[PDB]
């Protein structure tokens, strides 16, 4: 459905969920969540055992998202090099939080923006950013990946 079904693994220690996910406690317990991205227009930290990375912002193409993928992908990567799980959310876990996932995918691969995306949709089939923050990631893939794949390697080895 285009809420999705609940949350989903995209890789090891990295989910994608809508709001009400996010505080599903059954949901959290049973994936190990202990860390939230939360994307989306009120975002703040709510529940205990959880560090938050908050950014509110619009799900709508006037909405920069580029600003934030540096500080999105280190907060999922130190998550998940210290084995353990991140949910990046929004309200409908279909474009602002699948839009971050997406550049965290292409800085921890040699992967361009699409092929994220076909990462993304094989564990959550509704990922579908919308058309500007699609255009956010292929100048991203032009421009400015390779600067962050190196920053990575030189950060965390």
């Amino acid at each position: 459905g285009p809420m999705g079904n609940g949350m989903n693994k995209i890789l090891p220690g990295l989910y994608i969920g809508n709001f009400k996910d996010a505080r599903d406690a059954e949901q959290l317990s049973k994936n190990k969540v202990t860390h939230i991205l939360s994307v989306h227009d009120s975002a703040r930290p709510m529940l205990e055992g959880v560090k938050y990375l908050c950014i509110p912002a619009a799900d709508s193409p006037s909405q920069n998202l580029t600003r934030h993928f540096k500080e999105s992908i280190k907060f999922i990567h130190e998550c998940r090099l210290r084995g353990e799980s991140c949910l990046v959310h929004s309200l409908a876990g279909v474009s602002r939080s699948v839009t971050l996932v997406i550049a965290y995918i292409m800085t921890v691969t040699d992967f361009g923006w699409e092929d994220a995306l076909h990462t993304v949709r094989a564990g959550r089939s509704c990922a579908n950013p919308n058309v500007g923050f699609q255009r956010q990631l292929q100048e991203f893939e032009k421009h400015e990946v390779h600067q962050y794949r190196q920053w990575l390697k030189e950060e965390y080895g």
